[PDB]
DNA sequence: CCGACGTCGCATCAGC
DNA sequence: GCTGATGCGAT
DNA sequence: GTCGG
């Protein structure tokens, strides 16, 4: 339908955020790129653009442009310049955001190759997002996440029967595939000011038993890491693994927040708010007379949060929006 | 015309 | 050495 | 870049 325009907007995105420092406008070209990406007619003219919300004047005229022409002058014209698309590109590492994809281009460090050539100018994160470049931009199969939930969850059970585990993300929905893990940790003995080894502990564990690889960052409430499945066949890619520890009253809040979508938390937020409730990803609090926020409110389930705001309890796998 | 546009844990930097 | 700022990755 | 107070 309109997917050379989309692929135009999410281009222009990632040159705003990833060149200009613009993150204001990366996410303008995000916004637009959606309401377009779900609009169910060939675009025509940008007039007919400029309708849907998120598209304005600028985007409007672009697409008048792609239209009369196939291509964006502006575009061809940045994708063609050394220092712009070696930026850009850069920051497809994990580790390597904007401004440190600026500083290695502006030393002539500019492809996967010169970072291998160039190690010790590379912290800890960035060593690992190189090493796995290409694993982290594969997608995870929903077979292997099985596979990879029953690890977590054995092993976890395994270090304290106590704890309860929830792996979260498009994978709690039923996604046939998912580009990382996420996985919520609680436990009876952890509440709001209450070990900061109930996270290391697991870690431990799942590195013990080869299942963690490398590490990002780690302290007493979330991990970032690697993980790989074990393997006369061929090895498993490297993957992107999260784990927090979050207290036993917030956790509700967190696993609801962190199955998703986006959207569905942009939705339930927004209806939330004209229900005179505010959901963070900690707690659900009531908004007083005047727009005051009052205290947290007891929750031991996701239904409950579903309740307080009168909506219908919704199964994950219905939570695309 | 002009400000908002998410918010925060962790790693690491800049400054004292 | 410590403190607060900044960069990054994020439902 | 778009929106909206
Ligand atoms: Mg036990
Ligand atoms: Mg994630
Ligand atoms: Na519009
Ligand atoms: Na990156």
């Amino acid at each position: 339908l309109n997917g050379g325009i989309t692929d135009m907007l999410t281009e222009l995105a990632n040159f705003e955020k990833n060149v200009s420092q613009a993150i204001h406008k990366y996410n303008a070209y995000r916004k637009a790129a959606s309401v377009i990406a779900k609009y169910p007619h060939k675009i025509k003219s940008g007039a007919e653009a400029k309708k849907l919300p998120g598209v304005g004047t600028k985007i409007a005229e672009k697409i008048d442009e792609f239209l009369a022409t196939g291509k964006l002058r502006k575009l061809e014209k940045i994708r063609q310049d050394d220092t712009s698309s070696s930026i850009n590109f850069l920051t497809r590492v994990s580790g390597i955001g904007p401004s440190a994809a600026r500083k290695f281009v502006d030393e002539g460090i500019k492809t996967l190759e010169d970072l291998r050539k160039n190690e010790d100018k590379l912290n800890h994160h960035q060593r690992i997002g190189l090493k796995y470049f290409g694993d982290f931009e594969k997608r995870i199969p929903r077979e292997e996440m099985l596979q990879m939930q029953d690890i977590v969850l054995n092993e976890v059970k395994k270090v304290d029967s106590e704890y309860i585990a929830t792996v979260c993300g498009s994978f709690r929905r039923g996604a046939e595939s998912s580009g990382d893990m996420d996985v919520l940790l609680t436990h009876p003995s952890f509440t709001s000011e209450s070990q900061p080894k109930l996270l290391h502990q697991v870690v431990e564990q799942l590195q013990k038993v080869h299942f963690i690889t490398d590490t990002l960052s780690k302290g007493e409430t979330k991990f970032m890491g690697v993980c790989q499945l074990p393997s006369d066949e061929k090895e498993y890619p490297h993957r992107r693994i999260d784990i927090r520890l979050i207290p036993k009253d917030q956790y509700y809040c967190g696993v609801l927040y962190f199955t998703g979508s986006d959207i569905f938390n942009k939705n339930m937020r927004a209806h939330a708010l004209e229900k005179g409730f505010t959901i963070n990803e900690y707690t659900i609090r009531p908004l007083g007379v005047t727009g005051v926020a009052g205290e947290p409110l007891p929750v031991d389930s996701e239904k409950d949060i579903f309740d307080y705001i009168q909506w219908k309890y919704r199964e994950p796998k219905d939570r695309s929006e």
